[PDB]
Formats: structure tokens, sequence, C-alpha cells
């Protein structure tokens, strides 16, 4: 089963909204980082470190947790580098689950 991700709600969001993030077809036993992202340049994605969560897939490859989304946030690169302000009203933000290798379900688009 190919890994899939679900975010509810995902559209018509307000800043500080708490969304339910669910994953399926994940690698059982593997921990996934649950964060809000935005592709800010070719090959460059910045995420929101101020609101993070992580969940571990069960024996069936499923997991779920909560994530507080932000209309705008101070974006950072996964290596700890500060990127800059990301405005999700203009940029195409997403919520994603990624393992230690950077793999996982396709990011889920969200809108404010």
């Amino acid at each position: 089963a190919a890994p899939t991700a679900t975010v509810t709600p995902s559209s018509g969001l307000s800043d500080g909204t708490v969304v339910k993030v669910a994953g399926a077809g994940l690698q059982a036993g593997t921990a996934y980082w649950v964060a809000q992202w935005a592709r800010v340049d070719t090959g460059v994605w910045a995420y929101n470190p101020a609101d993070n969560s992580s969940v571990t897939a069960d024996a069936n490859g499923s997991a779920s947790t909560s994530l507080t989304v932000r209309r705008s946030f101070e974006g950072f690169l996964f290596d700890g580098t500060r990127w800059g302000t990301v405005d999700c009203t203009t940029a195409a933000c997403q919520v994603g689950l990624s393992d230690a290798a950077g793999n996982g379900p396709e990011g889920v688009a969200i809108s404010f």
C-alpha cells in the first residue's frame, strides 16, 4: 500500500486552526514528522518549527495526530537554517508526514 496522508479540515482554514493529520500505508514502526510546509524555491522547502508534531505508524501502517496550522510563519529549512516569512495566503502551503530519510506520503495542500 502506497503511503497516503489526510488532513481534516484542509481548506477554509484560520490561523491557529487544529487539523487532524492521518497517514496510511506508512512503514509500520516508523516515526513520521508532521509539519506545515511550502516550496519556497526550486528544490527548497521551508517548514514551521514553532508548531510541530510526530507520530509513529502502527502495525498496519496507520497513524494520526493533531497539528496547529499558521496562516503565516517564520520558515526554516530542515537543517536548521532560517529561510524567512512564509505567507500561506499567497504561497502554496501543505501539511506533510516525512520519515528520517525525507520520505513519505505526498504533501497535502491546505488553504486559508
